[PDB]
């Protein structure tokens, strides 16, 4: 029956022929099968014949009609997959709306081809094309928001979009897949591979400029690991034939969030002695400003600085050689296990630091060829304290201003706030060493110590109550004593006695400027 096969295949052809666009992708697809059965309908029940096996013209035809066939469903197919072409996410970002996803309809068709060649033997090529589309696509949309990726953070919202097609990708891995719950991992592990590569090359090419200038970007690191946890925390579970990159990543991170802390500490020294001249004013440093505007840098990222906080003693961010004397730390009743007594501990530190510094620079400065006996009221060298005394106090009440206005003051909280006092009282217990000297001296240079102590004024009210009994609470009662005592020896008092324990009250509550 020769002419008989070929009669009929014909009217498939002219099926066929037809656009597949045009002929409900179901039936041209249940057509191809009809016809891959008539070429074995044909090599089976003649092929025992060695006497009638030459169909081979009009067979030929069909093994060619099929391979065509199917060719254009590999199109169709791909075609599909195609559209929803690529597209500019950062708006889906700012507007946090969802990505285009495949239509119902679709979904079907796609599944329907997969399961077309699933169903012989050879569906591990209609694989490939379905990844390798897939990626390319979500590749490119992502290849909009990569540019703005390199310095707001577009770190941020290169992630942000990523996590959203992680989140697609998984969704349609099952939508289609609702018959082989067998290969959805492999399938989305080769999707999602590349993605993250991308992620990777990108997100390490931030740190690269991240390690570079630490005084400004030095910050960006805590984003760049919110940024690589959220990434790590959106892959939980899903197998990923890449996967190290990200492991390797969080280590490179991690491993510069740290270094950010003895660094800090240290450009407060670089710093501090970065010029040495005690300013005109008695004033607020440059150094002093940069400080306060880099540990409030700091704060604003509170989360990330306890998260990098563990398997971190403090002495990983001190002077590998430091006095326990230019500190306030005293109390050790503090439970060092906990971060946030960690971290308010090392915002204290940075202060401390800067203030000690400060002092070393203005004692090298006023006194050189003399070791700079620092962090000490009581010193017999230094001979400038009053002014020094002033000067680090006027830092401080703009230490302290940065602070309140901001999340350092909740950090520091207690503890921060006690030894930022302790720390106060150190150079006020200065400016009233040049009376102490006056009172036990003898036991003139009284309206002395009146003169110069006129000469500085504070912006702050609580200092100036403070230096004014502090003065007050240690001059007065030692001269009653003194006076009333050794007063009557003679006669006439007013004729020798410029100054009456009343009177120099009075004066020393002039003392207000």
């Amino acid at each position: 029956s020769v002419k008989d096969l070929a009669n009929e295949a014909s009217k498939y052809e002219i099926i066929l022929q037809k656009g597949i666009n045009q002929v409900g992708l179901k039936q041209y697809t249940q057509v191809v099968h009809k016809l891959d059965d008539m070429l074995e309908d044909i090599q089976s029940g003649q092929a025992n014949r060695e006497e009638n096996s030459e169909f081979h013209g009009i067979l030929t035809h069909l093994e060619q009609l099929i391979k065509r066939s199917e060719a254009q469903l590999r199109v169709y197919f791909i075609s599909i997959l195609n559209s929803i072409k690529p597209f500019d996410p950062q708006i889906n970002i700012t507007k946090k709306m969802p990505f285009p996803y495949y239509e119902d309809q679709q979904l079907g068709a796609l599944s329907w081809i997969l399961d077309y060649f699933h169903g012989n033997s050879e569906g591990s090529i209609i694989q490939d094309i379905l990844v390798g589309e897939r990626s390319k696509l979500i590749l490119k949309c992502m290849a909009f928001l990569e540019p703005f990726a390199k310095e707001s953070s577009g770190m941020n919202s290169y992630t942000e979009a990523l996590l959203g097609f992680i989140a697609n990708e998984k969704s349609l891995v099952d939508d289609l897949y609702s018959q082989y719950t067998e290969s959805k991992p492999h399938v989305l592990s080769q999707i999602l591979s590349p993605l993250i590569s991308a992620y990777a090359k990108l997100f390490g090419a931030n740190l690269k400029i991240v390690r570079s200038n630490l005084e400004n970007f030095g910050f960006f690191s805590f984003e760049l690991v919110e940024s690589i946890n959220d990434v790590k925390k959106s892959l939980r579970g899903k197998e990923l034939q890449n996967y190290n990159l990200l492991q390797d990543c969080t280590q490179e991170v991690r491993q510069v969030t740290q270094s950010l802390f003895r660094d800090a500490i240290d450009r407060i020294i670089k710093k501090a002695n970065s010029i040495s001249t005690i300013p005109s004013n008695n004033g607020v440093t440059e150094a002093t400003v940069d400080t306060m505007s880099r540990l409030r840098k700091f704060s604003e990222y509170k989360n990330g600085c306890l998260g990098a906080m563990d398997n971190i003693t403090r002495e990983n961010w001190l002077p590998s050689n430091y006095k326990e004397k230019e500190y306030t730390l005293q109390n050790e009743a503090l439970n060092w296990e906990d971060h946030n007594v960690l971290l308010s501990c090392f915002i204290s530190d940075c202060i401390d630091t800067l203030a000690v510094n400060l002092e070393r620079k203005a004692q090298i400065a006023l006194m050189p060829n003399q070791e700079p006996d620092v962090a000490n009221p009581n010193s017999s060298k230094n001979k400038h304290k009053q002014r020094i005394g002033f000067f680090i106090l006027m830092n401080l009440t703009l230490v302290e201003q940065i602070v309140e206005k901001s999340e350092l003051n909740l950090m520091l909280a207690g503890e921060g706030h006690s030894r930022l006092e302790r720390l106060k009282k150190r150079y006020i217990s200065y400016m009233v060493s040049d009376w102490r000297d006056l009172t036990a001296n003898l036991m003139e240079g009284f309206e002395d110590l009146v003169s110069k102590t006129k000469q500085y004024k504070l912006s702050d009210p609580s200092l100036k109550v403070t230096l004014k009994s502090e003065i007050i609470s240690l001059v007065m009662p030692m001269y009653e004593r003194f006076y009333s005592r050794y007063k009557d020896s003679f006669k006439n008092p007013r004729k020798h006695i410029k100054y009456t324990p009343d009177e120099l009250t009075t004066v020393l509550n002039q003392l207000v400027r």
